[PDB]
């Protein structure tokens, strides 16, 4: 398999970002990582056969490497405690710096692509489509945080980020009253997704991959149901909602969904 590892300079983050890449078409699937993203390889390549599954699909595959607990967003400041000596600017990287580099050097189109995320980056994918519809007419969220600004979620996200590399949610989007929380909330941005006619693919699993597991499961179930209902209520007509009883929040089932959506992405992006 013709998989490459690239070093893509980020002016905004003052460092080179590693990117795993497989070509095969002008349009690409951006495969975003989970909460515990490592600096050597993207979680999709560590845990799944994603590259082989999309080989000769007519689509390129882009796996950015790094950004533990980053939510693939532009942060207010360096994270307080874990000694981060720069500010995460991953929205700037994914929407400006990386597509410019791939276009200039490889001919990958900056427009007409898919953003696919899981866990932490499920919401990221929807937000990227909400604000950059020309770049991402297609977005998939697999076990994402669909309402991060509401209820228990700012606290739970803060706890998760701290457990994953000691990152500080306050440095990212401020206190939960800060406008950045609603700005980056897929539920709140459903009207953008509808206006843009974004093709969205939303998966939620069940079960358990402190606070009792059943309580957390109840929160996840309710928020997922609210997102689906609100999308329909707001005029949404271009979504796929997959909530199978036996689905889990795990790489094997996230891969099952990535395979299931391949025909969907091919038809939407390549006709």
């Amino acid at each position: 398999l013709p998989v490459e590892y690239l070093q893509v300079p980020s002016a905004s983050m003052g460092r080179d970002i590693k990117v795993q890449f497989q070509g095969g078409g002008p349009h690409a699937v951006y495969l975003l990582d989970g909460l515990r993203a490592q600096d050597d390889y993207n979680g999709w390549d560590i845990n799944t056969p994603a590259f082989e599954e999309y080989y000769q699909s007519g689509l390129s595959v882009i796996m950015p490497v790094g950004g533990q607990s980053s939510f693939y967003t532009d942060w207010y400041q360096p994270s307080q405690s874990n000694g981060q000596n720069y500010t995460y600017k991953w929205e700037t990287f994914l929407t400006r710096e990386m597509p410019a580099w791939l276009q200039a050097n490889k001919g990958v189109s900056p427009t007409g692509n898919a953003a696919v995320g899981l866990s932490m980056s499920g919401g990221s994918a929807l937000i990227l489509a909400a604000y950059y519809p020309q770049q991402f007419p297609y977005a998939a969220s697999l076990s994402g945080f669909l309402n991060p600004s509401e209820g228990w979620w700012p606290t739970l996200i803060g706890l998760a980020m701290n457990d994953s590399g000691g990152y500080n949610a306050n440095s990212m989007w401020g206190p939960s009253s800060d406008p950045a929380w609603k700005r980056n909330d897929p539920m709140v941005q459903i009207p953008r997704l509808v206006a843009n006619n974004t093709r969205i693919w939303v998966y939620g699993g069940n079960g358990t991959p402190n606070i009792p597991a059943k309580f957390l499961e109840g929160l996840t179930l309710r928020t997922n149901q609210t997102f689906r209902d609100t999308y329909a209520a707001d005029g949404g007509r271009n979504g796929v909602f997959n909530f199978p009883p036996n689905g889990t929040h795990s790489w094997p089932y996230w891969n099952e969904q990535l395979v299931a959506m391949k025909a969907d992405i091919q038809h939407v992006l390549n006709g």
